């Protein structure tokens, strides 16, 4: 029955949403909220289920998208590394059953808009508009200089109104929108609309970077206003979509999910090249579900993972009996619908980091694995050539939200037992390469 709109911008961390500053929400976000302007997401959060601890296990664009569409982790999804010609083996498995595959096979219209690029140089999607370079359902190339989130919202809205007859309105739809603001140039503020930047000019770095781990002396620190301004612009475009949903008869019977592929530390821990790291600024992503008829507005601390989105989506659409059987994710629909009447709710989520070994790269090395629980963060890194322990990251995220006190785990052996058992259980339950190769049998 229900329509589904899944909107996810790039590089938006969970802390960068204004309503995390309010008393009814702040106690659930790890650390201080970002001083960002997101009025539409603010109103949206009060009518939706807000996930405080949704995680991107592999905090990279391509691995998350593969895990989002397949409900499986980067070793089973086929994308453990960022999709690139120089890693031909990293690609969405053609013989995989995606979330759109199930929906389209169950009488849905399926539309994808934005950055895809999960194939090295469709899956039931009737409507295709990939991302200065866009491609139609026909293969038509469209070069438009309009700010990319604006153009993708326009195409999303026209699809919703059926302005051009690209969908059968007598069917439900599953519309995926990946909003792609342009950080590829960074430096110059050109890729920003005045309407959104105007909130962050005349703001000091101390006013912009409010998280205690933020290095306010970097060259990247001048980009903070740029980063927040595009988030504001994406929220503004998200509000346009919500108003469009209201002007049609769609708001009451549409499940609207807002998320992101990964976060952005943004000078947290003084991090240049701020991507693919176990820090909460890089792993915690937004996750909000507005299901007006079937979901009551609340805040949940579920450890949601990328492979968990597809089964949960299918479950929330009364399609829980059609989830493919090698889908490793967890269906949170029964927990979201009812009043906590289930036991096997995940206690921790995986963190995955891999890299290449060249000569043109055909294999990847599982150099880092870890778990994020309700209270703790653990991440273990090993040598590339000899899988021996190289680094240990342990943070008490309740007392150290900004992850500034790397606890030595030998000082707390009781916690070391708990977390190492949990990491092993997670690594085997999903059959991680750290299990195939038995990495760190220690």
């Amino acid at each position: 029955r229900p329509n589904i709109i899944y909107i996810f911008p790039d590089q938006m961390r969970n802390s960068a949403m204004g309503f995390w500053n309010d008393p009814a929400f702040a106690s659930h976000l790890q650390g201080k909220a970002d001083p960002v302007e997101t009025p539409n997401l603010n109103r949206f959060a009060r009518e939706s289920v807000v996930f405080s601890s949704a995680m991107s296990n592999c905090p990279l664009s391509s691995p998350h998208r593969a895990s989002l569409l397949t409900g499986m982790y980067p070793h089973r999804s086929g994308v453990p590394l960022n999709v690139n010609s120089r890693r031909p083996f990293s690609t969405l498995r053609n013989d995989a059953t995606t979330v759109s595959d199930v929906f389209s096979r169950n009488g849905y219209d399926c539309a994808y808009i934005g950055k895809y690029h999960l194939d090295t140089p469709r899956h039931g999607f009737n409507f295709w508009y990939s991302y200065p370079h866009y491609w139609d359902t026909d293969g038509k190339r469209h070069d438009i200089n309009q700010w990319s989130p604006s153009h993708e919202t326009d195409m999303a809205i026209s699809y919703l109104k059926n302005e051009f007859g690209r969908r059968d309105v007598s069917k439900p739809f599953f519309l995926m929108i990946s909003m792609n603001p342009p950080h590829h140039p960074y430096n110059s503020f050109n890729d920003c609309m005045e309407e959104d930047y105007t909130h962050y000019k005349d703001r000091t770095l101390s006013e912009l970077l409010v998280r205690h781990n933020a290095d306010t002396t970097m060259e990247k620190s001048s980009s903070a206003a740029y980063y927040f301004a595009q988030i504001t612009g994406v929220d503004r475009e998200f509000g346009r979509l919500l108003e469009a949903l209201d002007e049609l008869g769609l708001s009451k019977n549409t499940m609207v999910v807002f998320s992101s592929d990964h976060g952005e530390t943004m000078c947290s821990h003084g991090l240049q090249d701020a991507k693919n790291s176990p820090y909460i600024e890089s792993m915690n992503v937004p996750f909000l579900i507005r299901y007006p008829q079937r979901l009551k507005p609340k805040v949940v601390d579920y450890l949601l993972s990328s492979p968990d989105i597809m089964p949960t989506l299918l479950g929330l659409s009364n399609l829980g009996q059609h989830i493919p059987h090698e889908v490793q994710g967890t269906d949170f629909s029964k927990a979201l619908f009812s009043n906590q009447p289930d036991k096997p709710l995940p206690d921790a989520a995986l963190y995955i980091r891999n890299m290449d070994g060249r000569q043109k790269v055909r294999t990847y090395v599982p150099v880092a694995r870890g778990i994020k629980t309700h209270r703790y963060t653990l991440s273990l890194t090993v040598d590339k050539e000899n899988k021996q322990l190289k680094e240990i990251l342990l943070f008490d995220d309740l007392d150290d939200p900004y992850q500034m006190n790397n606890i030595d785990w030998n000082t707390r052996p009781q916690l070391k037992r708990q977390l190492l058992i949990q990491l092993g259980q997670l690594l085997k339950k999903y059959d991680d390469p750290w299990y195939k190769d038995g990495i760190l049998k220690d």
